[PDB]
DNA sequence: TTGTCTTATCAGATGGACTC
DNA sequence: AAGAGTCCATCTGATAAGAC
């Protein structure tokens, strides 16, 4: 039940903290930082799965998944297929 | 019950669409 | 007409949860 403390946004491409670890969506939270004040009211190359939090592009320029994404700066191989977990985990992230 | 490693989820950078 | 500024999706990078 995440919600902008701002506009009230339950739906964001990019949920975003303030100072304090207040949840905001994308837009809020980039204005708050920029100005100092609130805001006035596909599928993977290489896996090819079509669910992910966040997509990033391989080094040609092709969207590739999170994890395939990640795997592959800190390898500098592609990510096996094997690797691919099903259903979505989620973390409780601590503020700061 | 600790250590490693994957990768969620946070933060920062970039730039197209739009207004001024 | 031509530049600077606003806005915010979407990309890259940083931090670190928790799978195993
Ligand atoms: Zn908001
Ligand atoms: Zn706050
Ligand atoms: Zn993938």
């Amino acid at each position: 039940a995440r919600e902008c403390v701002n506009c009230g946004a339950t739906a964001t491409p990019l949920w975003r903290r303030d100072r304090t670890g207040h949840y905001l969506c994308n837009a809020c939270g980039l204005y708050h930082k920029m100005n100092g004040q609130n805001r006035p009211l596909t599928q993977c190359t290489n896996c090819q799965t079509t669910t992910t939090t966040l997509w990033r592009r391989n080094a040609s320029g092709d969207p590739v998944c999170n994890a395939c994404g990640l795997y592959f700066k800190l390898h500098q191989v592609n990510r096996p297929l094997t690797m691919r977990k099903d259903g979505i985990q989620t973390r409780n992230r601590k503020a700061s």
